């Protein structure tokens, strides 16, 4: 069946991923979008794009009728579901078949047979794959470790495997770092591991990519857990170690062609790692965070370094969709070298505007047990104390660099003003800070954490700066240069030279260097701060848009700080609102079952 | 023999092609040029360039004496003849040898022995290659099909073949689409096909590239037709399937080195296609057209996509030289995928200023029998009904996009004017079209073919546009962005988003999208049109510069519309001038045997 | 041992070379610098950089204590010594080991055992490698052909070789052109040659790269000369023929990993050449020259063409450090093709501001005996007659091109002035040189060598120029275009078109074309030349900063021109100052043992 036009029934990075390969093959691409995704990267990337309705996925990306209607209207011969949404929906895959549209994935029978745990285990046990597990009175025989096999099938029924991936490093089951191949598994053991899975794949004559998830013990005995009837999120680590494009194979096999390479042809070189980037706050129990990507600098990409990004600077993460920002994958000759490359690369990644898991991934990828390959499903719970750590006071050299950056920003502003003046060469336009027969010393104040740091900066005739912090003096000289769109600060402190990325947003100075990142706060004059800002806040504002599940306060009720007022469920996450003050409650703005928008007043308190 | 400097005794794409490889090898390059080619791409590309006289090729590129004189003056050790001109001239190849200059091609004996059909057939029959043919009482035993083999020989006499190419798709013998390998020929059959040709190549000890042209029947029996004693035009499809550079091999073998790879070393991967871009009007019986390349946008080039272009935007096609504009070749894993890639690529190619065969190539490459590989030499005559088709009325969405493009062009002009004004931020400089307490509705008229379309455009406050055509309303919003040197229009009509290349030349709006290309005409106000433009045209103007072969009208003769007045031959193509009016002939400006320049008055008619 | 941070205990190109590979592997890089190197390319290239004191290498790059202190302060786990300085210092390698820092090189024992000729010969003779030599009463059998083998060892003791390199083309033992493989040595002979060296490498269990230097006779008998216990300067020719990175192997092996590829895996393809760009004057007996790199244009780099440059335009060569400017290496399918590519590339290299050996390398690489591969250690002395040649008078076409370049520079200046004027379209701003009813003829004078050339330039209406030199007239037309940062002149003289790089510095016009380079001097008006410039120069100025070893003149002494006044040693090179005039000596500014700075007056002569 000639696939010349494909509809991508998904959004974000996976839609861009599929479109890349479709365009590389000369296949025309159709995007779908919600009202919230109208300006998304996958819409601009497609050859055609169609609106499927409002921002909630139940009314857009999960609306089978709208997706089929767009596939008909665009004359797309095939639908690529990507991952999540309709990719594991049996009714949607059968509807595509009824409508004469090629579903690029497994048959509706394989989706249904794998969607029910008891059914899937019974099929896997009958296929030879082990079916042991701990179930409710529930105590898992083998709780630790997670190892999965990429398997590929065809309409013909021929089946192949692609080694294995370690996904043991998970937080609340959510996979965080994936690696391929899984460390410490012998080529012989993995070959046997895949072959038992391959027989099951032939048994269901699975067509398209499938993944057999195994639980592996400390002795490398493995048992079947489940089969994900889709492309996995972490498929890039497999692609990096095999040199295959799994989406390209999905399109070819959905068109009816046989598997491109024999098992003998497949060869393994090197090791690869993947670390998903998540709009989460690790310090606040990995709460998801929504907000703008005010800065989104990225590491330069090379064949080893792949940035799977569906978002661009200025994009806003949405409460409706998944919080992932990007996925970073690397390939290297050795696993240790790959770990080193990922950590250097992570430092180059910069995200300002919302909290992310990047610093958590840096701590995790540098943990001694992770470096050793001693991974299991409880790794994050077990090493929670080390993986999460507090801020430490900055060094005086960092403060000197921050002051130099502020001074250079002022100099740049002066040059910008000079550009538009008729007098372009007046000595007054210089930033020398020069005086007659004396030297100018500037008293600057910077805040590091809660500490105010006083810096005495002296403008030298030669153009350097002498900075004194407490009893120590530093000789500082540097300049600003631009690489791409990022301003870089090149400075030398007491003869030590270094380079860092400088961003000054609001009253915070951001310095990004391969050593680390430091934030310094510029004190805000009181006058500029609004004097007498409005007081008497009206109750904690809803953490997010969610249904009100419980109300504990009547119209007039005396409450003390810490008295629960309301309970709200948002995206299946319970939050309890607590009393800010000991004041009696004047009124309540919401009742039980009401949906309250983010940051909307919940309770009114009597003025005291 | 050390070839450190080569003269290229040719022009256009083939001169650039040879110079590319010569420069890649560190060989110095000498161009020759006519007065008409002084600013041609191959002149600017060479390390040295020499004038060889006036525009007619008989007095320039065919002047053996001038080419030899330049080779001596530039101290070029070798001459590369390319294809056409002196490449198959035996006297020129012998003259190069007499003058101690290396002719990069076959020996003068092989050129002469292949230049006479009876001689070439007798040699081929004696070499085992089959001699059958239909000749005058002429009825070809096998008229259909044209399969040819790339063969390479050396001074040593070793000979190799490079699979085969299908050139069956030809119009008036002129090859139009070529493919390699030829579809439906088995690897075993082609191996035998090449081996019989190889024995003939050894028999004439042919040195340099040669092509054995075969006629193949529906049973895959093949018979020798002729041997072209040169590099073929369509050699790039062979290079794309073998990974060889045939010009590089020609230079090495002309220097005296042995063939680089053994027959065992040669391997075949994938399939490739080549389409020739011709300055022709398919709707007017494929008449050649001369004129400026006002726009010459091209598809981006990748290793699979090769643009063999000797012309650049603003170049003028010449009546003296060949009308080819460029050749497009693609390589793919499968032949069907290659056909898809070529068609997508052809849409990206844009040519404005003269008629081309590109839309004919798009229809041909999408014909069901061509997709099946059911090709033969009569394919174009047999399918002429479908391959050529009429214009169809445009959709209302296309008209909306054209109106949006016109409005955005006006906005860009407004911004350009604003740039030079002292009031850079006045609200008047906006293109909002805003009114107080009412909405501005603009009545625009556009011409699609012969139909005038009335569009009522309403300027909305948000910046969008509401366009009404007949009884249908469309919500239109978009903007202009630049990629390279091409302006692109990004628009959304009724929620449907699309991208297209926008060009507004004279009174025509050109919209190029992967769906297709649409031209919309902006009506020309009568006042601007010169009122009372001069009437009484003096006879049809010569279609081109050509000799007058016949005159049918005396100084005073009464003629009726359709009465032939004169017959003119131009580049061996007969045109008969016909009487425009029933008026009696006042005078004749030319007599028989005179050469009449293009667009010069031929007959004077009495004023009535 | 995990090497995540490396200190590079070197400067210039080799520091940049090591940092390239370290950064490619994700290893952090620490530079060291002297006060003179504060702005050097390797300082800006490193992730961290530290000052090691003043410009003299004895107080900076040879200060073991400072290098170890920086390695400790930066927390570098390893030191890469590069080549020269501390790379062959046994005490430094032992000090690194005592301090727990990985020395990236051979063990201190191997450095010491190879540093003494008698010890090294005794070890080599015991290892089977031949010991024969001519020693003092010192004489040899025949002129040597220098052939050396790249050998690599590991801590395990496994040893491998990498074919061989010809370094026979040397001036005063200084290697000038190196090639790999060495021409005329059979693969079998080289295999045996390497194997005898490999046994010695195993005998000292050498770890890291080593080179066994052999003397080879005209019969290809070879004898051990010495073993350089470091990376060789000319290692890039080996890398180009093997496809290996020897610095990458040095880092891996210093970390403790086994050799990456087996001897069976290693394969040889093509041939490669390396020429060293020296700041030397070949015409003045290859005296080293210090000064600014005012222009440093370079050939474009491709995988075959590697520019190993540690200097950038505007960099100043230093008296303290080595005079090398850059090293040029090429790889080709054949040795003859590689020689052609290097010569074309050398012409593209442009160096203005100091004398270089580039024209000497062009003459050498084009010498018939060098083209034949008839090289030996006396090649430069034997052929000194041809390799060094005088300037030849320029052709009239070159003078025409120079005049055209001057005129176009004036036109560019006129356009620059016009840019800032309110009247931007006045006809006066044109450079037509037009007159009413007559033609403007300009009398220009240019100096070629010692000859003044009078050129009569006539400004034609069409924009061309008619230039008459003596009795010959030339029709000249051209324009200026910019490629990158280099201005190019495109001109046509009497119908002959050519391109050249144009630079006009001070009063000299530099024209660079693949044919050659020509300098034309613009006469300096007398008035602008300072009239009555100060006379009575006070003795020859010190050729460079050096100790005064001898003084031959008392406070009042009568001397005649050519009477030696003082002897000075600079960087171990004796210069004798001679009397400029027959005047009696008024005074002496220096005594014996004093250090005299460059260009400082040495003797005062009585006014006459
Ligand atoms: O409803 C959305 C998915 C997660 C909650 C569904 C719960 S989990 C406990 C119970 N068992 C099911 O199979 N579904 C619900
Ligand atoms: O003259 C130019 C080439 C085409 C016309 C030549 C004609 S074709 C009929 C006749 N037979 C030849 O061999 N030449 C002429
Ligand atoms: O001093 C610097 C190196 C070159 C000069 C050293 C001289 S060469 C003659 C004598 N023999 C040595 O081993 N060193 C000195």
């Amino acid at each position: 069946r000639n696939i010349t036009k494909v509809l991508i029934a998904n959004r974000g990075e996976i839609a861009c991923r599929v479109m890349r390969t479709a365009k590389k093959l000369g296949v025309q691409t159709v995007a779908v979008y919600s009202e919230a995704d109208r300006n998304s990267m996958h819409v601009d990337m497609a050859d055609e794009a169609y609106s499927i309705g409002p921002a909630p996925s139940q009314q857009s990306y999960l609306s089978m009728e709208k997706i089929i209607q767009v596939a008909k209207t665009s004359a797309a011969q095939a639908i690529h579901p990507g991952c999540g949404f309709l990719s594991e929906n049996m009714e949607f895959a059968e509807l595509c078949k009824q409508e004469g549209i090629i579903f690029i994935g497994p048959p509706p029978s394989a989706i249904r047979d794998m969607g029910i745990k008891s059914t899937s285990k019974s099929i896997m046990a009958a296929a030879g794959v082990p079916v042991v597990e701990g179930y409710h009175i529930e105590k898992f025989v083998d709780t630790p470790r997670h190892v999965e096999v990429q398997v590929f099938g065809d309409h013909h029924g021929n089946a192949v495997y692609l080694f294995e991936r370690d996904c043991s490093v998970q937080r609340r089951h959510q996979k965080i770092i994936e690696e391929a191949p899984a460390p410490g598994i012998k080529s012989e053991v993995r070959k046997k591991l895949g072959e038992a899975a391959v027989r099951a794949a032939k048994a269901v004559n699975y067509v398209g990519a499938g993944t057999v998830e195994f639980i592996m013990d400390s002795k490398h005995n493995f048992c079947f857990m489940e089969m994900n009837t889709r492309l996995q999120v972490e498929h890039p680590v497999t692609e990096m170690i095999t040199g295959t494009d799994l989406v390209e194979w999905q399109l070819r096999i959905a068109a009816g062609e046989k598997i491109p390479l024999s098992q003998e042809e497949i060869t393994l070189q090197g090791h690869a790692f993947e670390a998903r980037i998540y709009a989460e706050d690790p310090s606040n129990n990995f709460m998801p965070v929504a907000g703008p990507l005010v800065h989104l600098s990225t590491p330069r990409a090379d064949p080893s370094t792949r940035i799977e990004t569906g978002v661009r600077q200025g994009d806003e993460v949405s409460v409706h969709y998944d919080p992932m920002i990007a996925k970073l994958v690397v390939w290297a000759a050795d696993r240790q070298a790959a770990l080193t490359k990922l950590r250097y690369s992570l430092r180059q990644y910069n995200i300002v505007g919302l909290h992310t898991n990047i610093d958590f991934l840096l701590n995790l990828s540098g943990h001694p047990e992770f470096e050793a390959g001693n991974v299991h499903t409880d790794f994050i719970p077990q090493h929670h104390k080390q993986l999460l750590l507090s801020r430490k006071a900055a060094a005086k050299e960092s403060l000197c660099q921050a002051a130099l950056g502020l001074i250079l920003k002022e100099k740049a502003m002066t040059d910008t003003f000079t550009l538009q003046a008729h007098d372009q060469f007046s000595p007054f336009s210089s930033s020398s800070g020069r005086r007659l027969n004396i030297s100018y010393t500037r008293n600057m104040t910077l805040k590091d954490g809660k500490n105010n740091v006083a810096i005495a900066v002296t403008y030298n005739h030669d153009g350097s700066y002498s900075m004194q912090i407490e009893d120590k003096t530093f000789q500082v000289l540097g300049n600003l240069y631009s690489e791409g769109d990022c301003t870089y600060l090149k400075c030398s402190v007491n003869g030590v030279a270094s380079k860092a990325k400088l961003i000054i947003l609001e009253n915070t100075i951001y310095l990004f260097s391969k050593e680390g990142s430091i934030e310094i706060d510029i004190p805000v004059p009181k006058y500029l701060s609004s004097v007498s800002s409005q007081e008497t806040q009206g109750g904690p504002l809803a953490p997010m848009t969610g249904t009100i599940e419980k109300v504990f306060v009547k119209a007039g009720d005396k409450v003390k700080a810490g008295d629960s007022l309301m309970v709200m469920i948002a995206m299946k996450m319970e939050h309890t609102i607590k009393s800010p003050k000991d004041g009696t409650v004047k009124k309540v703005f919401y009742r039980e079952g009401a949906q309250a928008n983010r940051h909307t007043p919940l309770v009114e308190f009597e003025e005291e």
